[PDB]
């Protein structure tokens, strides 16, 4: 495999359908992702749909789906409000918050 062997979908989010009539037992919804070639749909699991809502993915959003783990992320094209600011002198707002230093890349 690229990278990794482990079964990987991602894309930027074409369209999102997220069930809301569904018990709080098994949740489903059908996710609209574009790929290097074309724009397929992927059938979204409780888990999937719980990935999704923590990494907060909306249309124009990218993530990626784990099919083993059922977990979600976020890889960072397509994304949403992200600080380009890095001026920050009298900005004390330092909130850069460890969401998982997955490998000492550092600043």
């Amino acid at each position: 495999g690229p990278h990794m062997e482990t079964e990987l979908i991602e894309g930027e989010v074409v369209e999102i359908q997220i069930d809301r009539s569904i018990t709080g037992g098994h949740k489903q919804g059908k996710l609209t992702i574009k790929t290097t070639d074309m724009e397929t749909i992927y059938e979204l699991g409780n888990k999937m749909i719980d990935g999704l809502t923590k990494e907060k993915v909306l249309a124009g959003d990218v993530i990626s789906i784990d099919k083993a783990s059922g977990k979600i992320t976020k890889l960072g094209r397509s994304f949403a409000r992200s600080r380009d600011y890095d001026a920050m002198g009298a900005d004390t707002r330092f909130v850069q918050c460890p969401e998982g230093e997955l490998q000492k890349r550092k600043t």
